[PDB]
């Protein structure tokens, strides 16, 4: 019993973390085989982020610009190549910690776990979610960019993130680990700003079967709804709308506590419109969007 | 900016988790040196927890009733010894992925991080604190028992916590590494409710400080208080007393954000007394205890 928000272990990933320097400029790699990804950005000054031409900056630039640490090793750089908006860096010896990887681009909603990291050098581990208007409320100083995102399957990290920006209100933009942002974000020192950060539904059904499932069960109501209904509510409170896959999605839940998922959606739509009236769920004053239906049924079952 | 219930990275943690068997009970250890340490329960059936008598149990156990496995491979136990409620279990072959590490026993409102393990494998990890009733809020199933709990010094790993037992509120019991519980715990299944879990004062005040680093300003008022007046409000709301100590203890963070200690008391005793009136800081509808003062300057410097 207990729910807390759970990363993933992240020794695999810290056994990945360099450092890349360029010029002046020092930030976090990921060394996966033979190649370190790190933010394009990594060949820029404070001064070139105002309108940076990276394929132009990019020429004044040679393999030798780009140094790579591990640890306190050096590594070789023998090739360098910019995909989007990540610089490849192709180093002559492959990461004898290289996990189990893939490269996925995840769907707003979806979960993961970060490791933060300075100069190469973990600092520390969180979970966090790709917000509907595809920013993430991270935790990352100065320093922090190349930091990535992660989930794990049993022994494959699928890495997702990568963390290149910092908007002026506080909340973060990345790639995926192809350099491709997430959203309409561009790495440049420009107004962009994001749009309406509504609340993922599924995953507040998800943390409300997750509460269920501990003993806080206050919230249950003796009502019903149907999906139309129910998201004529969810977006007056600017929550995503629910559609029949996050049903389905929600089925494995739904079973485990014998709550229909529409009686669910009911509870929820009177906790919207009533109010916590003090009151907390799983410890929070509010309703957790951060935990997807797969992450509820894993911490609640035990898959390492 | 941003804040995030941020825990160490556990890759140091990861490499000291086994799996130990004593005939048909398995939880995890923690396999430091050439010793493995675990809950001294492992020798005991779920009837022996109603009233175990462990050195008599113990008793019926060889080193060969041990069974220690690191990832798919046996250990080879050559001794055993009880020490309080853990049992060591010296191993013929020293860790090779031992950090540097040492056994703190730590005081209530200190935070650590967990890595919930399951069958020796680890499956998640996040930040709890040690409650001022000493018990934790984890998150827990059966086969958890022997997860451990820690913080992270640059490279020394300061073990505080072992895993025991989950109380039938859904609170947590467990030890240091030496084998005594924090609090009035045994480990046997009998009736032990928890005391009042009162608020940790000086992580709220620290967690104040980190919203207003990280832009969330709305509660700052014009007010300030003594420690005298403040804590006639805080034993009211059930807050732990606040002292010079830990007056001193937020200094940083006073210097950092140029607010008087007593002031933020002031702005904290409003928002007890008026609520937060449907506002959120630091994405949070309820004020936040589980971050220390350290650990809010560590999570706004970057500490490695
Ligand atoms: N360092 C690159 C930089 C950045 O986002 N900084 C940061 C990113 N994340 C946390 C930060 C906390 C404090 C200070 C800066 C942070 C600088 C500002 O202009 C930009 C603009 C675009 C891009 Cl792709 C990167 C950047
Ligand atoms: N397994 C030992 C056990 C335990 O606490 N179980 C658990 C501990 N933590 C999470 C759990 C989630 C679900 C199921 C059991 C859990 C069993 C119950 O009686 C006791 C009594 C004392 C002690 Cl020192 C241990 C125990």
């Amino acid at each position: 019993s207990g729910f807390r928000k759970m990363a993933f272990p992240s020794g695999k990933v810290e056994g990945c973390m360099v450092q890349v320097t360029c010029g002046t400029t020092t930030l976090n790699g990921l060394w996966l085989d033979d190649v370190v990804y790190c933010p394009r950005h990594v060949i820029c000054t404070s001064e070139d982020m105002l309108n940076p031409n990276y394929e132009d900056l990019l020429i004044r630039k040679s393999n030798h610009n780009f140094l790579v640490q591990a640890g306190n090793v050096q590594l070789r750089v023998i090739g360098h190549s910019m995909q989007n908006c990540v610089l490849k860096l192709k180093v002559d010896t492959a990461n004898p910690k290289t996990p189990k990887y893939k490269f996925v681009r995840i769907q707003p909603g979806q979960t993961f776990s970060v490791l933060a990291c300075y100069n190469g050098s973990p600092s520390g581990v969180y979970q966090c979610a790709m917000r509907p208007n595809f920013t993430i409320k991270g935790s990352f100083l100065n320093g922090s960019c190349g930091s990535v995102g992660f989930n794990i399957d049993y022994d494959c990290v699928s890495f997702c993130y990568m963390h290149h920006m910092e908007l002026p209100t506080g909340v973060h933009a990345g790639t995926d680990l192809e350099g491709n942002f997430y959203g309409p974000f561009v790495d440049r020192q420009t107004a962009q700003a994001a749009g309406t950060d509504t609340t993922i539904t599924v995953n507040v059904l998800a943390w409300l079967y997750a509460a269920v499932i501990n003993g806080d069960r206050w919230f249950l109501n003796r009502f019903t709804t149907t999906l139309n209904d129910f998201n004529l509510v969810a977006m007056k409170y600017n929550y995503e709308p629910l559609t029949q896959d996050h049903v389905d999605i929600l089925g494995p839940l739904s079973a485990q506590t014998g709550i229909a998922v529409l009686d669910m959606c009911a509870s929820l739509k009177e906790l919207l419109q009533n109010g916590m009236n003090g009151r907390t769920i799983l410890g929070s004053a509010l309703l957790e969007d951060e935990f997807t239906p797969f992450d509820v049924v894993r911490q609640c079952s035990g898959v390492t």
